[PDB]
């Protein structure tokens, strides 16, 4: 029952099932298992150019480079914007783990910054971006606590740049310090500008931390690498510590090592996450 001869997919449905509720963190993997990837085909097809000039090994690299100018940043952020914010799908997986989110007590926090959850129409009160979204805007010297969208100059942008250069004109300004408007997304050094959206975002998940500190709780951690594990990897695995009755689930194709603290109400599960979420549907609704 309640415990870390079965396949991956019969345990998870099991587990969720039997769950008093769950705490979801969401990472880079979930979208890469629907196609939605930062190295390869997907990369290579969309920036041959900044590829070319720069020698970039993948989109996130290259999402995160030091541009000579202004000109050039938001030549190479527009593209990006629309290719995994404005015009991406929905992902199969997003709506299969909604389905079967239907029936729980849920909340999720993903360190993802696409579209991936609006195409696939959660109810934005269930979800905190702790890392921002790539359809918003910050003022780059964080001048003021407010993040701001326009859609419309983003696409402007991809119409009307060359050479890897958006023309000055087109370039947007925060209003208050006339500094450039930069992508709403946390620098090591400098943070991320956290307006009150955030802050509310922040205050419901740590709600629902409050009310599920004791019972059956499955923390399931999805496509978290270790890229940044303070956010949701080491927070989880201190929850789990803290509740002997919680689970630990990871959908992981590779493998963590997980604290000894929590290796008894631990699991992963190594399937594809696509798969996987796929198979568990399949199971969860019989
Ligand atoms: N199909 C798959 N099935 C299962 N696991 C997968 C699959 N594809 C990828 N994974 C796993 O998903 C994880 C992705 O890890 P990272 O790339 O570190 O992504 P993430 O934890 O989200 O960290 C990214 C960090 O950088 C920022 O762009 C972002 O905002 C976040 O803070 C990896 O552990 C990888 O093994
Ligand atoms: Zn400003």
């Amino acid at each position: 029952n309640w415990t870390t001869n079965l396949t991956q997919a019969e345990q998870l449905a099991q587990l969720i099932k039997e769950a008093d509720a769950l705490v979801v963190g969401i990472g880079a993997g979930m979208s890469a298992a629907d196609g939605f990837t930062y190295i390869g085909p997907r990369f290579e097809t969309a920036f041959p150019d900044f590829i070319a000039k720069y020698q970039f090994l993948d989109m996130l690299q290259a999402s995160l480079f030091d541009f000579e100018d202004w000109q050039e940043y938001w030549a190479f952020q527009s593209r990006f914007v629309a290719l995994n914010y404005l015009d991406q799908p929905v992902g199969q997986s997003y709506l299969d783990l909604k389905e079967i989110l239907e029936t729980k007590d849920y909340h999720i926090i993903t360190t993802n910054a696409d579209n991936a959850f609006w195409v696939a129409g959660y109810d934005p009160h269930n979800i905190f971006h702790i890392q921002g979204e790539y359809g918003l805007w910050q003022c780059s010297q964080h001048c003021h606590q407010q993040t701001y969208k326009d859609d419309t100059v983003i696409r402007q942008m991809i119409a009307e740049q060359k050479n890897m250069k958006v023309p000055g004109q087109l370039i947007p300004h925060c209003p208050e310090c006339e500094a450039p408007f930069e992508i709403n997304k946390r620098n090591e050094e400098k943070g991320m500008v956290e307006d009150a959206d955030f802050h509310a975002q922040k205050a419901r998940y740590e709600a629902f931390l409050s009310e599920h500190k004791e019972g059956k709780v499955l923390y399931l951690e999805i496509g978290v690498g270790h890229t940044t594990p303070q956010f949701i990897k080491h927070p989880f695995w201190k929850r789990v510590s803290e509740n002997p009755n919680a689970l630990f689930v990871t959908l992981n194709h590779k493998h963590y090592r997980i604290p000894l603290s929590i290796r008894r109400q631990s699991l992963e599960l190594t399937e594809h996450i696509a798969q996987l979420i796929s198979a568990t549907k399949t199971i969860y609704q019989k």
